[PDB]
């Protein structure tokens, strides 16, 4: 098979299949969410109650994620400042 | 099968196959999220109340994450300051 | 079979399969999530409450987390600071 992700026989839920491949990438990547599997019966071969939980909160006024920013040059400034020339 | 990632044969859930290849990458990755697995049954071959939790909270005003800045020059400050000139 | 992660044969749920391989990478990379596991039953082979917590907190006003940041020149200061010329 050489080169060859997820190779399977049978059965049963497969989820979540990535294959990255960069030359020279210089960036950014982001890979989120969640996953819930469950296998029952299986015979021959009690509910749970529960919640997965991957949530964010937080107030701001400058926010930056995820992102590439280039200020080159006099006076860069992030934030809050102050400049008077004379 | 010389090179061969998540190779398997039967039943089973399966969840979260990340493959990377990065050749100078110079960049940033995230992966992130919850996962959650069970298996019962199995014959031949008690509710329990729960939640997997990985949120995040916090208040600012100048915040960045996973991003990439680059302020090449005089007077590069991140931040509250005050310059003044003469 | 060579070079071969995540091979396997039966039944049971597998989470959280990760390959990584980086030449030259020169960047961060943040893996995260809580993973829950159960296995019963399995014959001729009591609830607990309970809950997994990787959260956080925490205020702020400059927040750099995760991130690549280059200021080259003269006057590069991070924070609170007070610059007067002349």
């Amino acid at each position: 098979a050489t080169k060859a992700v997820c190779v399977l026989k049978g059965d049963g839920p497969v989820q979540g299949i990535i294959n990255f491949e960069q030359k020279e990438s210089n960036g950014p990547v982001k890979v989120w969410g969640s996953i819930k599997g469950l296998t029952e019966g299986l015979h021959g071969f009690v509910g749970d109650l529960g919640n997965v939980t991957a949530d964010k909160d937080g107030v701001a006024d400058v926010s930056i994620e995820d992102s590439v920013i280039s200020l080159s040059g006099d006076h860069c400034i992030i934030g809050r400042t102050l400049v008077v020339h004379e």
